[PDB]
């Protein structure tokens, strides 16, 4: 268990991803499989990785440290989060007007529709807080994903994924024998534009919180801090961040205040 603290100061110190003790499985199981694509041998691998800009195997790394999957409430911690601390610091900072939350890469909408449902949730068992209504805005690049999105149905089996039978039966009509749809409640509750993250910022306005997760690990180092800045933009003084399971921010003058959770952590905009 001693060649394992040398691989994730690595990605830490390099590609900002953070582990853990714990999961050591998740990980030596993943990257093994791309590892027996090759003839490094767990710490061979380190320094093999270093020659980066050549043949991509850095951002290869980066792939299997994430599942290369499309969940429902990812990680499950963000969206208690969400609903017994955000939102509640929220409603007494504002006095419920409004708040509006960027699902930033929403991709087949599963995120925003997840958070969607986290709000009605909220909605009802803190009654008369849901002072007007939340405006969700899920941005993503023009295509296949984000017009699944807009369209909202999903495959019988991708429900099967992260998605309590409850939340299914509660929020979803079924539109087919192997089809499900979801209920207009909650479809309604988010918009969806199209948007590369690359572009500017300025026409979305600002937000109370942002949910950018398992999207700028997949970028550059330079890249990332520009749309941090950006992100840090459209926020409201005091909006909190989403980053994921497992992605840093380490940069940054301050401006971002890394906040402890019991279940994680998110960030909060000075």
């Amino acid at each position: 268990n001693a060649d394992f603290e040398l691989f994730r100061v690595f990605l830490e110190k390099t590609c900002g991803i953070v582990l853990g003790s714990n999961k050591q499985y998740l990980v030596s199981s993943r990257l093994n499989k791309l590892m027996e694509q090759q003839g490094i041998k767990s710490l061979g691998e380190l320094v093999q990785r270093i020659q980066t800009q050549r043949g991509g195997l850095r951002e290869m790394v980066v792939d299997a440290m994430t599942t290369n999957e499309t969940l429902w409430f990812r990680d499950t911690y963000p969206f208690e989060v969400l609903k017994q601390r955000v939102l509640p610091e929220l409603i007494k900072a504002n006095g419920g007007q409004r708040l509006r939350i960027w699902s930033a890469a929403c991709s087949s909408g599963q995120e925003p529709y997840s958070l969607s449902m986290a709000i009605d949730e909220f909605e009802k068992t803190n009654l008369g807080q849901l002072k007007a209504g939340v405006q969700i805005v899920a941005t993503d690049l023009s295509g296949s994903m984000l017009t699944a999105a807009k369209a909202g149905e999903y495959d019988t089996l991708a429900m099967g994924r992260g998605l309590s039978p409850e939340r299914l039966q509660r929020y979803f009509d079924a539109k087919g024998p192997g089809r499900w749809a979801v209920k207009p409640a909650i479809r309604s509750r988010v918009e969806f534009r199209a948007l590369n993250l690359l572009d500017s910022y300025a026409s979305l306005g600002k937000f109370d919180m942002v949910f950018c997760r398992n999207v700028l690990i997949y970028f550059s180092a330079e890249v990332k801090r520009d749309i941090l800045l950006r992100i840090h933009g459209t926020l409201k003084p005091g909006g909190y961040l989403f980053l994921g399971a497992s992605e840093a921010l380490n940069n940054l003058p301050d401006h971002y205040q890394m906040v402890q959770c019991s279940p994680g952590i998110i960030y909060r905009a000075k």
